[PDB]
């Protein structure tokens, strides 16, 4: 079997933290995506913040949201999209109402970097 059975309550990450990035990625974008295409992205941030802030996010919706952050850091797209993606397959909602935006983002900053599409 496996079992998972897994919780946590601590008090770690900070919107400013998964936002520091999120955002310093928009401002890259800014400066060579569309503005069109950036101006969605940005319109999307706004809510993750307003979302994040508001607390409409999960607990276990930031500490993974950072995962794919701390990837996109290191330039990690393959990874971003991995936890993208376990957070599209149950926070799925969640992440929505934005994600969409990062969703491009991640392809964007990747884009940036040198290769595009995994």
């Amino acid at each position: 079997g496996s079992s998972g059975s897994s919780g946590v309550i601590e008090s770690e990450t900070l919107i400013e933290d998964v936002l520091r990035p999120l955002e310093q990625a928009l401002e890259d974008c800014h400066g060579h995506t569309k503005k069109q295409v950036c101006d969605d992205i940005s319109r999307r941030l706004a809510l993750l913040r307003e979302q994040w802030a508001g607390g409409k996010l999960s607990i276990p919706v930031k500490k993974r949201m950072a995962l794919l952050v701390q990837e996109l850091l290191h330039h990690q797209w393959d990874a971003a999209d991995d936890i993208h993606r376990s957070l599209m397959v149950d926070h799925v909602t969640e992440v929505s109402q934005w994600m969409v935006g990062v969703k491009r983002l991640i392809a964007e900053k990747k884009s940036l970097s040198g290769p595009s599409s995994g």
